[PDB]
C-alpha cells in the first residue's frame, strides 16, 4: 500500500529554520508503495521478543496521572478546551478525554483524524556539500487522543522496551552510559568491526503489518481489560493509518504508515528497527553482534571476519533489512575504530579527568547546536536546544566553553538564573532551572565532567574550525568572558556560587579541588533515562525529594 494518498491541498503553516514552504519536496520522498517479503530469521525473532514483553505487567494510568504528563503548551483541542485546561482537571476536559476514552471501548474500527504540520527546525546553511533540508512532517491527534493514549500505553511505552530489548534499548542509558555500553561491547570482540544502519524514510517504511506485529508484542503484557481493548482499537483506528486534515482543517489526504506524533512513535520504532536489524543479522550470518537501537537509529558491533568478507556481509545485511521494507538512503559503512561510528549524531571521544584517567565521553558535531543556540538567544522560542544540550553534552570541550559562558551570561544579565526552562530529552519535555544544573550534570556524568582535559587534537580541531565557519569569536575570547561570568555567581552564593566554581572550573589559573555536591542526590532523576517519547507530547517538571535545611 501507499504510505501516503493526497488530496492537493496543502500542508499549510500553523542560518536556517524550516518552514511549510518546503513541504511538497519532503511529501515526494516519504509517498511510496511498500514491498515488504516475511521470512524465519523474522519470524524466530519476533517469538523471542515476545517471549521478553510476556514478562511485562503495564499499569493503565488514571485520568489525574495522564493530564499531569502533558506539556502545558501542548496543542489545544478542536473540542473546546486547552493543555491548561486539561492539566487542572477542568470539567470540560475531563467530561471530553472520558467520552473519548468510552468511544476506544465502544468503537473498533473508525479511523481517528489526524492534523499534519511541517516542523520548524534549524539547521545550518553549508553551500559545500549539497543544499537546504525540506521540513520534516508531524502527524498527531486531537488532545482528548493524546490524553488516551497515556492512560492505555505509558506505563507499556516506558518500561516494555528495555524488557524486550534488554541492553540493546539505547533510551534506558544516560549519555555516560551509553558510552560504557558501546566500548564495553567493542572490547568484548576479538576484532571488532561496528556500523550505523540508516534506513531512508524509516516512519514510510513502516508497514500496516509491522504495526500490528508491534501490537502483538504490547498484547503480551499483563494488562487491564480496558486498556487491552483501547491497545487494540487504537491500533486499527490511528497506529494503521486514517485520515490526514492540515492546520486550515481541509482534508490533507491519508496515511498507511507511522505518524510521527503519536505516544507509540518511538517505542513502536525502536522495535520494528531492532526486529528487522535482529533478523537482518542472521540472514548475513555475523557474528557476535551487540545492536544498539534508538528509534530508527541504529548501530551494530560485531566480530570482523576480514575486510572483504565484512564489505560483503553488509551488503547482505542491507539485502534483508530491504526485503522487510527498510532499505538504506546512505549504504552502510564498516569501522574498525569506535570513535569512527556516528551513531545518534553522536561519537565516542576520550579524555583525562583531574587525576590523569582516562574517561570516555559522548560527543558530537557543534555546528547545529551552535546554530539552534544562536537562533534561540535571537528570539524566544518554545524549547531550550542550549539547555538539553549542556545537559547530554556537559562533558564537552564545546558544550562547556562556549554554550555555559553565553548562556549563564545571558542569564545573570536578564537575573533569569532561578526561571524553569523547557528542554527536550529523549523526546520528553522537561522543566528545569539552569541552577539546577551542576546538580543535574554530577548525577549524570560523574564529579569528573567539571574536570576534563586533554581533549583530541581532533576534537579540539573541529571545535575551533566550526567556531571560525560561524564568526564566533575563538576559544581564548571564551576563557577570558567565563572568568567574569564565574567571579560573578561565586559573588551570589547558594546554587549561582555552585554553578560558578562547578561549571567554570576549566576556566581558572589554579584549578580547585572540587567535592560532591551534598543537594545533587535528593534530585528526583527516576524518569529520566528510562525510555524515547519523540513526538510523545509527554511533559515532566524537575522535582527535588527530602530537602535539607542547610542546602
Ligand atoms: O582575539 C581574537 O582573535 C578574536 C576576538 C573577538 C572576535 C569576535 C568577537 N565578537 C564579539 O565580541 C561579538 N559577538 C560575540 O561575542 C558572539 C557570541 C556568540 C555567538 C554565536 C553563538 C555561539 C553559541 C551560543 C549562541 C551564540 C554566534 N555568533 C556569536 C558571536 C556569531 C553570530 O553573530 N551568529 C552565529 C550564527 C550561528 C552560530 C553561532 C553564531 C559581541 C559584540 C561584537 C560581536 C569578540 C572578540
Amino acid at each position: 500500500s501507499m504510505s501516503y494518498t493526497w488530496t492537493g491541498a496543502l500542508i499549510t503553516p500553523c542560518v536556517y529554520a524550516t518552514t511549510s514552504r518546503s513541504a511538497s519536496l519532503r511529501q515526494k520522498k516519504v509517498t511510496f508503495d511498500r514491498l515488504q517479503v516475511l521470512d524465519d530469521h523474522y519470524r524466530d525473532v519476533l517469538k523471542e521478543m515476545k517471549a521478553k514483553a510476556s514478562t511485562v505487567k503495564a499499569k493503565l494510568l488514571s485520568v489525574e496521572e495522564a493530564c499531569k504528563l502533558t506539556p502545558p503548551h501542548s496543542a489545544r483541542s478542536k473540542f473546546g478546551y486547552g493543555a491548561k485546561d486539561v492539566r487542572n482537571l477542568s470539567s470540560k476536559a475531563v467530561n471530553h478525554i472520558r467520552s473519548v476514552w468510552k468511544d476506544l471501548l465502544e468503537d473498533t474500527e473508525t479511523p481517528i483524524d489526524t492534523t499534519i504540520m511541517a516542523k520548524n527546525e534549524v539547521f545550518c546553511v553549508q553551500p559545500e556539500k549539497g543544499g537546504r533540508k525540506p521540513a520534516r512532517l508531524i502527524v498527531f491527534p486531537d488532545l482528548g487522543v493524546r490524553v488516551c493514549e497515556k492512560m492505555a500505553l505509558y506505563d507499556v511505552v516506558s518500561t516494555l522496551p528495555q524488557a524486550v530489548m534488554g541492553s540493546s534499548y539505547g533510551f534506558q542509558y544516560s549519555p555516560g552510559q551509553r558510552v560504557e555500553f558501546l566500548v564495553n561491547a567493542w572490547k568484548a570482540k576479538k576484532c571488532p568491526m561496528g556500523f550505523a544502519y540508516d534506513t531512508r524514510c524509516f516512519d514510510s517504511t513502516v508497514t500496516e503489518n509491522d504495526i500490528r506485529v508491534e501490537e502483538s508484542i504490547y498484547q503480551c503484557c499483563d494488562l487491564a481489560p480496558e486498556a487491552r481493548q483501547a491497545i487494540r482499537s487504537l491500533t486499527e483506528r490511528l497506529y494503521i493509518g486514517g485520515p490526514l486534515t492540515n492546520s486550515k482543517g481541509q482534508n490533507c489526504g491519508y496515511r498507511r504508515c507511522r505518524a510521527s506524533g503519536v505516544l507509540t512513535t518511538s517505542c513502536g520504532n525502536t522495535l520494528t528497527c531492532y526486529l528487522k536489524a535482529a533478523a537482518a543479522c542472521r540472514a548475513a550470518k555475523l557474528q557476535d553482534c551487540t545492536m544498539l537501537v534508538c528509534g530508527d537509529d541504529l548501530v551494530v558491533i560485531c566480530e570482523s571476519a576480514g575486510t572483504q568478507e565484512d564489505e560483503a556481509s553488509l551488503r547482505a545485511f542491507t539485502e534483508a533489512m530491504t526485503r522487510y521494507s527498510a532499505p538504506p538512503g546512505d549504504p552502510p559503512k564498516p569501522e574498525y575504530d569506535l570513535e569512527l561510528i556516528t551513531s545518534c549524531s553522536s561519537n565516542v571521544s576520550v579524555a583525562h579527568d583531574a587525576s590523569g584517567k582516562r574517561v570516555y565521553y559522548l560527543t558530537r558535531d557543534p555546528t547545529t547546536p551552535l546554530a539552534r543556540a544562536a537562533w534561540e538567544t535571537a528570539r524566544h522560542t518554545p524549547v531550550n536546544s542550549w539547555l538539553g544540550n549542556i545537559i547530554m553534552y556537559a562533558p564537552t570541550l564545546w558544550a562547556r566553553m562556549i554554550l555555559m559562558t553565553h548562556f549563564f551570561s545571558i542569564l545573570l544579565a536578564q537575573e533569569q538564573l532561578e526561571k524553569a526552562l523547557d528542554c527536550q530529552i529523549y523526546g520528553a519535555c522537561y522543566s528545569i532551572e539552569p541552577l539546577d544544573l551542576p546538580q543535574i550534570i554530577q548525577r549524570l556524568h560523574g564529579l569528573s565532567a567539571f574536570s576534563l582535559h586533554s581533549y583530541s587534537p581532533g576534537e579540539i580541531n573541529r571545535v575551533a574550525s566550526c567556531l571560525r565557519k560561524l564568526g564566533v569569536p575563538p576559544l581564548r575570547v571564551w576563557r577570558h568572558r567565563a572568568r567574569s561570568v564565574r567571579a560573578r555567581l561565586l559573588s551570589q552564593g547558594g546554587r549561582a556560587a555552585t554553578c560558578g566554581k562547578y561549571l567554570f572550573n576549566w576556566a581558572v589559573r589554579t584549578k580547585l579541588k572540587l567535592t560532591p555536591i551534598p543537594a545533587a542526590s535528593q534530585l528526583d532523576l527516576s524518569s529520566w533515562f528510562v525510555a524515547g517519547y519523540s513526538g510523545g507530547d509527554i511533559y515532566h517538571s524537575l522535582s527535588r525529594a527530602r530537602p535539607r535545611w542547610f542546602m
